[PDB]
């Protein structure tokens, strides 16, 4: 009838020692909306750098950014 849409996790909006960047997506909308992860300029990211909304979840989960 107008059950709410199964948004992926909202939590990967925010990432601690870092940045979240979302593109072309945005409730009640995404379209697979895609999303590159980036630390601070002392944290290198090795990980799920990369993830992409689908099928209310996301490709690749949280990462891990190691300290130089």
């Amino acid at each position: 009838e107008a059950e709410f849409v199964r948004i992926c996790s909202k939590s990967y909006l925010t990432l601690e020692n870092g940045k979240v960047f979302l593109t072309g997506g945005d409730l009640p909308a995404l379209d697979g909306a895609r999303v590159e992860f980036r630390c601070d300029p002392d944290f290198h990211l090795v990980g799920s750098s990369r993830s992409v909304c689908s099928q209310g979840q996301w490709s690749t989960p949280k990462p891990h950014c190691q300290v130089n």
